[PDB]
């Protein structure tokens, strides 16, 4: 679990979205796993607009930050799931370190800002669903 919290947005996990995100839907996407619904209240997190590659993701699994070198954001196949089936996810970044399904909506952060929140994992690596791209979450 784990959301972004921008202006009047909350962004998550499209496969984590609960009824509310859904009745106030502002944009979905399955290839990326995001989704962005409405709030009442004003969020406080800035979004990062770089092109870092390297930065500090939280870890639910593990109940600690850590410091990750990260990819540039692609086309990566992710393998079928409960979720979604076989398919590439586009915008996704990813890097060595600790992740596990219930780790998804973690934060990533680099000077800038958040840069993404984590999405994918496994065999050692860690998957981000990058959201510096998305200039209408500050506007
Ligand atoms: C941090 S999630 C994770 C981590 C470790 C692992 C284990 C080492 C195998 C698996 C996963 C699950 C996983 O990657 N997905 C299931 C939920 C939908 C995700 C999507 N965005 O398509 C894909
Ligand atoms: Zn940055």
């Amino acid at each position: 679990s784990g959301a972004i919290y921008v202006g009047n947005y909350r962004v998550v996990n499209r496969h984590l979205a609960t009824h509310n995100d859904w009745a106030n839907l502002v944009w979905e996407d399955s290839s990326r796993d995001l989704l962005v619904s409405s709030t009442t209240a004003q969020g406080c997190d800035t979004i990062a607009r770089c092109d870092c590659q390297t930065g500090v993701y939280y870890c639910s699994s593990r109940r600690k930050h850590y410091p990750v070198s990260f990819s540039k954001p692609s086309l990566i196949f992710v393998e079928a799931s409960e979720y979604y089936p076989a398919r590439y996810q586009s915008h996704l970044m990813l890097a060595v370190g600790h992740s596990e399904p219930g780790d998804c909506g973690g934060i990533l952060r680099c000077q800038h800002g958040v840069v993404g929140i984590v999405s994918t994992g496994g065999n050692g690596l860690v998957g981000f669903a990058d959201v510096r791209d998305l200039l209408w979450l500050d506007e």
